[PDB]
């Protein structure tokens, strides 16, 4: 189990979504060039997500309007990755009874999460904490 909890947040993959960051109301981003941010319009073309599960619990999250993966790279950063691979998993865990948190599996053992700052830019994989606001993510079907 990766040495990680096991509590999965309900629902399934079917529909893509959004992911709305309870830390600054922020939806998760991921720009044509790569860039990965929040941003709190709905109008926006790149936060339709589109997830998918490797194994269960672990995931994939790809724009369904560039096709890109998100991915955390070796210093902690996110970034929309062309290709699907290890830095573009996530264990995606259900957090107090009630958010979903994404995990980089390539950082597990460091506790990585994805998360978004209140201004809507991204943390840093070193600086996101169980505890935070800023990693805790509520889906959305679109």
């Amino acid at each position: 189990h990766h040495h990680h909890h096991f509590n999965l947040p309900p629902g399934n993959y079917k529909k893509p979504k959004l992911l709305y960051c309870s830390n600054g109301g922020h939806f998760l981003r991921i720009l044509p060039d790569g860039t990965v941010d929040g941003t709190r319009d709905r109008s926006d073309q790149h936060i339709q997500l589109q997830l998918s599960a490797e194994s269960v619990g672990e995931v994939y999250i790809k724009s369904t309007e560039t096709g890109q993966y998100l991915a955390m790279d070796t210093d902690g950063l996110l970034y929309g990755s062309q290709t699907p691979n290890s830095e573009c998993l996530f264990l995606e865990r259900l957090e107090e009874n009630h958010y979903n948190t994404y995990i980089s599996k390539a950082h597990a053992e460091k506790n990585w999460f994805v998360g978004l700052k209140k201004n809507g830019s991204c943390k840093r994989g070193p600086r996101t904490h169980y505890g935070q606001k800023a990693i805790l993510f509520l889906p959305l079907p679109v």
